[PDB]
């Protein structure tokens, strides 16, 4: 009666779907043709309710009515110390109401709305949903969730209520780096084995030391930094360009917040593709005072800009081993998640701190949890 069921990974910044069908997860792309989503959402002033890449990808100069990063305040009090930081830095209004951090935007002709951090996140999970049914061509009502393996009662608690007011049943909660280690069949495993899940994503640095001993799970030790990702890395290129920007002409990129948010795209898109090539392009025309913009950023000179964000993964994977009473020699696996885990750097890093071991290969990193939530659904569905 559970139909079809779906894994989904409800990322900070970048949410996946998969399902099990004819014998092999299958990772979904959305109606944009890809296969991660956006977790973000946006309200146009004729009050259109964008949400993914549609929203992300809204020009505009209000960045109050977009919203994003709900993750950070899911299944936490509005006078939790955390939700008191991180609105500092949120560009959306968030009010006290019912003991919570509701998110207050204009939804449309100055209609205001406010809406619980569970709220948006079930509206991201409406669209994985829906792009799980376009993919099926049928109904799905039930899901496998994944959530950080530090969440507790509450955030577990408030994503499941995310899932019912998106009308999805959501039949397990599983933590994240357990799901990485489900999607490469390391509970397959047999004795005793210690996993080191390094988890880089686009807001978020999560580390976790698992053990596993003959398919049964134990979270160990968690840390990271929750506040370090691919968006960071962004930033860095970013400032280095409106720099180069400035020298070049005189003009100063930042009075157009449309003109940052272009060149925030193809900044990220280039660092993309430094994964795969050793140069890449930007380019914007009517970039700033309709003058066009056009320069290239090499790999070595991305490395450059964030070697030291990049070297800072290091130390929470010494903490880690120490607070597991272990060192390095006792890892029998390393997995790498999370899109930023694609740049060749951060596994060439990887790699060194483990005196040369080479990590699990074969899923891409920013898919790796959902497959292995999907793995879990495919069990579920019969
Ligand atoms: N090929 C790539 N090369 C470099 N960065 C990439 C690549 N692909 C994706 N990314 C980055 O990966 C980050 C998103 O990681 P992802 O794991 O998909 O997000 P998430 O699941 O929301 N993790 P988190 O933001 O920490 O909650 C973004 O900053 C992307 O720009």
């Amino acid at each position: 009666d559970v139909g079809t069921v779906v894994g989904i990974d409800l990322g900070t910044t970048y949410s996946c779907v998969g399902v099990f069908k004819n014998g092999r997860v299958e990772i979904i792309a959305n109606d944009q043709g890809n296969r991660i989503t956006p977790s973000y959402v946006a309200f146009t002033p004729e009050g259109e309710r964008l949400i993914g890449d549609a929203a992300k990808n809204q020009l505009t100069s209000n960045p109050e009515n977009t919203v994003f990063d709900a993750k950070r305040l899911i299944g936490r009090t509005w006078n939790d110390p955390s939700v008191q930081q991180d609105i500092k830095f949120l560009p959306f209004k968030v009010v006290e109401k019912k003991t919570k951090p509701y998110i207050q935007v204009d939804i449309g002709g100055g209609q205001t709305k406010t809406f619980a951090p569970e709220e948006i996140s079930a509206m991201v999970l409406t669209k994985m949903k829906e792009t799980a049914e376009a993919y099926l061509g049928k109904k799905v009502t039930h899901a496998v969730v994944t959530v950080p393996a530090y969440f507790n009662d509450a955030q577990r608690q408030a994503t499941k209520d995310a899932g019912t007011i998106a009308g999805l049943n959501v039949m397990r909660i599983i933590n994240e780096p357990t799901a990485a280690a489900i999607a490469y069949g390391l509970d397959k495993r047999e004795g005793e084995k210690n996993i080191l899940v390094f988890d880089l994503g686009g807001g978020t640095f999560d580390v976790s030391l698992l053990t596993i001993d003959n398919g049964v799970f134990e979270v160990v030790a968690t840390n990271g930094d929750t506040h370090l990702g691919g968006e960071d890395f962004d930033q860095r290129v970013m400032e280095h360009f409106i720099k180069l920007y400035k020298k070049k002409t005189g003009k100063d990129v930042r009075k157009d917040n449309r003109a940052v948010q272009k060149l925030r795209r193809e900044v990220e898109k280039a660092k993309r593709a430094l994964s795969s090539q050793h140069q890449a392009r930007i380019e914007i025309e009517s970039f700033y005072e309709g003058e066009d913009f056009s320069e290239t950023l090499t790999r070595a000179k991305f490395e450059e800009l964030n070697m030291d964000l990049f070297r800072s993964t290091m130390k929470p994977v010494q903490k880690v081993l120490e607070d597991s009473d272990l060192k390095k020699s006792d890892i029998d696996e390393i997995v790498l998640v999370g899109g930023s885990t694609r740049i060749p750097k951060i596994q060439q890093l990887v790699k060194e701190f483990f005196n040369g071991k080479e990590p699990s290969r074969g899923i891409n990193p920013d898919e790796a949890v959902a497959y292995g939530a999907a793995v879990q659904a495919g069990v579920l569905s019969g």
